[PDB]
């Protein structure tokens, strides 16, 4: 039930957002953001750098001062504000979904039904938490009354990637604002537009100036400035494992700001011989190909028990061959372009590595159109653990299918990775499902499904897939600083 | 009610502890540990380095393998084991208190009545948590059953300082073991002995081999090896802010292991004009001078409202002058030696800086004996915020007294620091107490008391005094890795 | 900032509400509801009895069937629905506040600014809980996976009084609906109208039929039918202690349905000699006189320390004398009529008892107008604990002022009661505040304030003032039935 | 690994236990307790009545006075005391197990390995909770600091049955003492001895006098006195649904004391066609026959899918026939006598009713020896839902086997009962397991197991099987009274 999109939405916001006002970079520099479907420049965007970050941080610090409107505001009112923002986003849903597709490349039907819905659910969920994250009264030894305050951690730097621009913004703003923090946010140069428009809505909703500040720009500049800033209390970063390390090192080298990381993965999707064949095949397809394969938790290692391997591979290849690649604004399109040229080439490079290393190319394997960054849905069979495409995050429409015999075997192989973001298990058997879900070293284990996200269930990596959790009650922890208050009393009684 | 101490306890453990066995360093090197009261070498200790740490980590990894005794053991049995350890420590309480005093220098009466009691309470507290830290069942959207497992984070490197050897070991082992982790622990070269003996008790209690491993040695070697290790999942460090940064950088540079830090402070102790004079004076004395001034949360900035300043200073100086410095085994001794020569000199250097910068030396200010590292209880009056001794952690028997007028003023001054470990407020007024406890940026705010610790109340730093919390339920968080399991079900019902 | 009221709002709903439809009583009987300001009949209302209750219960049971729209609905959607209801109530705020005043008698300014705001905050608060009340995953001994589901308790009978018609409905509906229960609600015969209109909004908001059912009528009929019903799972009752006992007896005599009770009180308001005189006097006045004295937690025993007694009494009498009694629709009116003739006479009876027993009548003491049920603000001084007006809930504009000397004395006197709903302490002293708040046996202790309610803080009685709590997270407990699920697994691991 | 029992343990305690002293009944009356294996009187026991209960309540009230040793004691010390008690019980384990068997009739091997182990785990579990049940600090609207104290509910009347004498005492004392309450306990006239000995241990462990008081006697006297007492704050009763109602009525008729109930059941044990036959058969046997069939949660309705019915019945009959009935002190004995003559006759009466109503008697059906109260393991086949033995709790060695076809069918039949204590599901299928566990209306649903209890997992009834939960964190709720404290502050900040 999807409203017709404006396939060329107007852009209203393309500057740096500080104190609820729009600003050029101090340097006046700008950078183009491209439509990945055409390769054409959509528009120019203010290129924030250290000096702009510095202004944003000072605005946030000021907004976070004891006695400020934001600090004095009732927690429940923070909730009202988050709900207002959600309402405004819903009002402009059709526009935002189109803009998202324009700048990112994902099919408009998905932007509208999936990304925007999830954004709304996330904000509305966290709205509910604003006045419900209690501290404790504690029965300490001796004649004392002891309790904890759950205070905001303070000025939060938030750095988000380009694969889910609006959704990532929501996953960050929701918990941070619900718990009374202020933020300086760096959005991805590939996809700055939708986030900037939301800032307009943040203003419209009534958030005090300085509470949310957005700085578009490049990573080694604006991003590094946030990570290294002496007055940023906490940084949250979603992106590559490689940059994640830069972030944590920067935090250690600067002011020991608190850090959470949502990084990449090479998530194993395990199909047992008793799985429902049709369901497993469609889910495995979805698990890998969703969002042009641009998911950190993509099912990029499809383990299939030998007894069903041949059939599973056949059906998978057929499903991949029938997948509709094309104009993201066309309702029939299942798969849009990759986000940019760098990704485009990286993916082609990996495909080549797959060919080179002896994986069986079963379909696709090349460019899918001659404008934009479209790539054919690609499937490799007989993939081995030692192969590059079996170890490294491809982040494109490239599926790896591996064969295994025993449950003990697949556990060891699935877990033999420095990633651990997610995993899935397809089986009808109670015991197998429980054995596997316990044994897999991943932040999320899905059973007979994949990519099931709920605002109420935490998500995050084991190992080098990250640290900390987002969503659910757990998502509040990293945005809270704990204070113990311990008072002498005349005589302690139970 | 204190048993007479053996003033020369025999040493039974001085090697590296791995798989419940004692080992020499691979290099066979050893290092002397000194009795700070005499300057004499107590004994030689195995000097662990990278290769030793590597063996310890492998032992831990093995003990943490799925299906291992430690992994399969009932959570409640982990609790039994912690209680057994506490029992064994209590059995050997008199010995351990003596050994603690011998190697550290703190008065034996305090070791016995304070340190060991606190050790016992910590372990017994955490024993109770072992089977009570629940995950969640979560009402996620759609036809799914979603829940979280609270799993052990895994192999935990733990690095502890010398000021509270036994207590720090307990604050680390308790939460870690209660939640089913394994540890590789680096103890301080100044104070290795008591921790090594406890390892014997850990074996005696029945903990599986590899669950707890201890590596004595130096920081830039053994410590750095742990922080940088590729198979250590989590590191907890207590020590200086300076080294804290090294730790977090090492974590970012290696495997993105999770990090918690308990660092230094320059905690403000605020005396309002309506405070109970006698109580405030005694508590302020205690707040600073306790444990030879070797507390991260020492009340090293004593702010006194002008109307009571003169009297407060007078009484403080008197109390300081009457403080008994001497042999830690003598029941009359209130203050032993500083831990070692480096600290000895650092403190003298700070005292000199205080004189140099124009603070009023009101008493002490020099060496207190000609053997060992004894320092006169020292008090500076009319201290100004810009002074070095008002900004930097001295970690010795050196009190700073500052004068202020208004509550608004003292809040801003107290908070004007990059530390934020603790603070205290002395007042009879309800409103003043609440205003201050809310406004002070510190991990713990004490009201009309100081240095009140309870195993049930969390403790840790704001700002550069650290990150994360120890003690209480909060102490379990950093030792837990959260897994979401999300299962497709036929039809979800409330 | 209050919109002008329609002083004769039209009535749209006066029937029994079942399955989102309006019905006459099976008997076709009706009863008048009166405007307490004039004594005139506002309108006729369906008089529900056992047979009507029976229909309502069956509708609720049906709506609660496994697989029903209400049972299958996402928890988060329950939240959306509660927020919609809140929105609809806000839309019709001016109307509802006027209708509330018309039927109940409270000043329209209060209905609008207080009752309706509180209604909105309650519903919006609970909307937030709907998908956040987790069960647990539990580390049980042995090779099992054990967890709990927090299920709805089921069909909930809810019986509410007349003193805060809209608010009481909110306090009941919020937690019940947030946790996915269904309700059969009995509203007070004195004040049925506003609750019935809200039922219309419940329908409009989109709640499935049968989820909320309302049955107007009398207590010994409709109420008793709910309490004794064989298919009602849980009953919540707010009202007199006397009827509370009937309710619990009925539950025990029928099907052992779960019970919570919010009953009366005789709450002590304790003014220490160091209190802020002006603040304490105004708050004490408010504490007693609010809502025509018709609050279960009214501060009906004002304990004043002897040193300030005379002045406090003087100021209190003056404040009471200046209190404006009259037409609730007039913006200048502070106090409307009592709810009905029965209460009117009960109160006059108590005033007479006060005179008879030797309390000092300091002002008021009689009827305040010759139409409606208006009573003069009345103050008794030198009240003694043994006096009837010091022991029994008057529920009218009748203040008792008692004198005391010591803190130990006042504690014992305040606690010497079979009520324990609330209490208050006025003092500037930290220690006194802490001593008293710990020692007073009451569900809520206010310090330097009174009647401070927040949707996030629980409220309920000690002793015979009730059992269970409303508001906050605690309010969810009585609406939840806990199921343990314990599953054999192949091998349990931490 | 079981120590040889003293088959005639000496009795040391047979009086009323008040203030850690032993007393005769005021009336000096005594009653015989019988050995159900022989029918011989073991010894005489003080017969407590109202006057004795009154003394016990006063002692408890006194021990619960503000400032008393028990009220002032550190929460953690409560835990130490519970652990000491557990230790003492373990010390006297062999003795207690024998005495339990002597008075109750259950096999000594079971008393020793099961009952006593469970007792120890329960107490040790709750010891850990003593200082961990936090209240909350709450982010309330306005300039206030609001928090809750979790206080003890107070004087707790606890009434326990005879089927698990020691275990029931533990399930009651653990949560109550851990949370700082005091108790007056009524133990069953059939089995008073072990609970009285434990009182001796309670004294030995160091519990202040009056904290635990035990009154042996009859139900309509001592029990009723507790339920109706004006100074008992809370009552917990385990027993028959019929008496449960008397208890709740008594609570409503007296002082509105808080009530929790653990009542009977007719729990369905559902065997699907894909279940592991051998496992299901042995578990179904255990589910029903354990403890002479005297478990409230006995699997007394065994539903078997038609395709496996014949085989399942055959194997069940064989297993029942081979069950060893005899002297509970003989290591070969699987089943002892029933608890007394009343039960003996009730069970025979039910067996006759089964024959009479047309159930197929497949084995047993009569008396098993001519001394004591031994009954043949009895199995009825082709049982129909309308039969009396299918509806009423038999509480003896009498198995009902019913046949069903579809999963929808069995859900409706299993749930068609006014009981709802427990249920079980045997199946290998993931979906079936999840569907059934969600749909069954029972406090505990076991999957592929039965009678799996853990101190950490809650247990209790839906419907008329009771209200409230015992064990786990949930077991603490009914022993806690919640107080909100709400303090005016100068300026509220997040
Ligand atoms: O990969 C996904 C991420 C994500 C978020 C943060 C990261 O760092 C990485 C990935 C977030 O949401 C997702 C939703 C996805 O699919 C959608 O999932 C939702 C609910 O799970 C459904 O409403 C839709 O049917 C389905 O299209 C798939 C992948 C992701
Ligand atoms: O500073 C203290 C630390 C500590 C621990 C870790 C750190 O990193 C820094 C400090 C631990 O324990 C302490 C106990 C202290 O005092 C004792 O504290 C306890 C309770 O607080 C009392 O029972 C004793 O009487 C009192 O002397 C004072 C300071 C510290």
């Amino acid at each position: 039930a999807v409203p017709a999109p404006n396939q060329q939405p107007e852009v209203f916001c393309n500057q740096i957002f500080i104190n609820n006002e729009w600003h050029d970079a101090v340097s006046r520099k700008t950078f183009p953001t491209v439509n990945p479907s055409t390769g054409e420049v959509i528009c120019q965007v203010a290129e924030g750098d250290k000096e702009d970050v510095d202004k944003a941080v000072k605005a946030a610090r000021a907004a976070f001062q004891l006695g400020s409107p934001w600090r004095r505001m009732d927690a429940s009112h923070r909730g009202r504000l988050l709900n207002r923002l959600a309402d405004l986003i819903e009002r402009d849903r059709t526009y935002l979904a189109a803009l998202e597709t324009l700048d990112n490349g994902k099919p408009y039907v998905i932007s509208y039904l999936v990304d925007l819905d999830m954004v709304l659910k996330c904000l509305r969920y966290y709205a509910g938490w604003a006045d419900k994250y209690h501290g404790k009264t504690i029965p300490i030894d001796g004649d004392f009354f002891s309790y904890t305050r759950h205070e905001p951690v303070g000025v939060c730097g938030q750095i988000i990637p380009w694969n889910f621009p609006l959704l990532m913004q929501a996953w960050k703003l929701g918990p941070a604002l619900a718990t009374g923090n202020v933020v300086v946010m760096k959005v991805a140069e590939q996809t700055p537009l939708t986030a900037l428009y939301v800032a307009n809505l943040i203003k419209e909703a009534g958030f005090p100036p300085g509470v949310v500040n957005i700085v578009p720009g490049f990573g080694p500049t604006a991003g590094a400035a946030i990570a290294s800033h002496e007055d940023v209390d906490k940084v949250a970063f979603t992106g590559s494992t490689e940059i994640g390390r830069v972030i944590q090192v920067a935090a250690g080298s600067s002011n020991l700001k608190r850090v959470t990381l949502e990084l990449g993965g090479k998530s194993p999707n395990i199909i047992m011989s008793d799985a429902d064949m049709d369901w497993a095949v469609e889910q495995a397809h979805f698990a890998l190909f969703f969002n042009q394969g641009q998911c950190c938790c993509a099912g990029s290692r499809t383990f299939v028990q030998e007894d069903i391997y041949d059939e599973f591979v056949e059906r998978s290849v057929a499903r991949a061959k029938s997948r509709v690649v094309g104009n993201p604004f066309d309702s029939k399109t299942e798969q849009g372009p990759q986000v940019d040229e760098t990704q485009f080439k990286k993916i082609l490079g990996y495909i080549n590595t797959g060919k080179q290393e002896g994986a069986k190319l079963l379909c696709g394997g090349g460019i899918a159109a001659d404008r934009g960054y479209f790539i054919q849905p690609t499937v490799f069979g007989d993939v081995q653990d030692g192969m590059t495409i079996a170890k490294e995050e491809i982040f494109g429409p490239v599926m790896q299918i591996l064969k295994f015999k025993t449950i003990e075997e697949v556990v060891g192989r699935a877990n033999n990775s420095t990633y651990g973001l997610a995993a899935a298990v397809f089986t009808k058997d109670l015991d197998k499902a429980n054995y596997l879900s316990q044994a897999l070293q991943a932040g999320t284990v899905w059973v007979n499904c994949y990519d099931v996200f709920g605002a109420q269930s935490p998500f995050g990596g084991y190992k080098m897939s990250g640290s900390g959790r987002e969503l659910g009650e757990y998502g509040l922890q990293a945005y809270t600083e704990v204070k113990t208050v311990t008072v002498k009393v005349p005589q302690k009684n139970s």
